[PDB]
């Protein structure tokens, strides 16, 4: 059911930009690209995880395909985090300095920000396909599909998520501070706050459990950590479905487009 919503919401978002040409602004191209990453993640990755859940957490799929699956789950997931990080940076720049942002608000730089995000997503996720496909034990370890290089993993989870997280946590808070510096401004503070709170609460638990697992493997119980990771990956996947409904709620035209289709 999470997979259905995750696919469907992004599918509606991507068409609504095309079917309704009013949302041809530069921002909604970023928003449709984030929807693309989320829908791709829902289509390619998540039913496989549901299948492993049914089959007992053993990888029925061909052996080397396990290597690319994890790679997809890094690239599509890292892209969404980088999309939201760039959204936070650009929206903070818009709030703090609205006039000067309009001078450089041309779409030509907006496309460079897209190429930057989708380039950094590949740059972060380079090792997993080539290394995992070469050595099964690196990414197929324990008989269940899992990425198992501690040295690479603990830094990779950090740069991919925490570095955007501090950029989000230092920009979002500052965006509220700019609004504070009446009713028009303060209404944005709460709506920004809920969006920040959900994605932090839904993304962060997986990563802290992963880093806690790698560091504390000597001093922790494996089974509880495994169950927690099994559920927290689902919650992180729900993070993908979350954003289209947020789009539906605050914007008039997306709501009309989804009501029609
Ligand atoms: C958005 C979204 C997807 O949902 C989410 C959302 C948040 C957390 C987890 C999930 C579940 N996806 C897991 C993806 C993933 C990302 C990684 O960092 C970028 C890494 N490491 C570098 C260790 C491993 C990994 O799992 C293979």
């Amino acid at each position: 059911v999470v997979i259905i919503l995750t696919i469907a919401g992004n599918i509606l978002v991507i068409m609504a930009v095309s079917l309704e040409k009013k949302l041809q602004n530069a921002t909604n191209y970023f928003l449709m690209s984030l929807a693309i990453a989320d829908m791709l993640l829902g289509f390619l990755v998540m039913p496989v995880s549901m299948l492993t859940i049914l089959y007992g957490y053993r990888w029925p799929l061909p052996s080397k395909l396990c290597a690319v699956w994890i790679y997809l789950d890094v690239l599509f997931s890292t892209a969404s985090i980088m999309h939201l990080c760039a959204i936070s940076l650009d929206r903070y720049v818009a709030i703090q300095n609205p006039i000067h942002h309009s001078r450089f608000n041309s779409r030509t730089k907006a496309f460079l920000k897209i190429i930057a995000v989708w380039t950094i997503s590949v740059g972060i996720s380079m090792p997993i396909p080539v290394f995992g496909l070469q050595d099964d034990s690196k990414v197929f370890k324990e008989g269940s599909c899992l990425l198992a290089d501690d040295n690479f993993v603990l830094i990779g989870s950090f740069v991919s998520f925490f570095i955007p997280l501090t950029i989000m946590v230092i920009t979002y808070f500052l965006t509220i501070k700019s609004l504070q510096k009446i009713s028009n401004e303060q209404k944005a503070c709460k709506v920004l706050g809920i969006v920040f709170f959900l994605f932090v609460v839904m993304w962060c638990p997986f990563f802290i459990t992963n880093i806690m697992a790698v560091i504390c493997k000597e001093s922790c119980n494996e089974d509880v950590i495994g169950a927690l990771l099994n559920v927290f990956v689902w919650i992180g996947y729900l993070s993908s479905a979350v954003n289209p409904l947020v789009y539906t709620l605050f914007n008039k035209t997306y709501r009309s487009a989804f009501s029609r289709y």
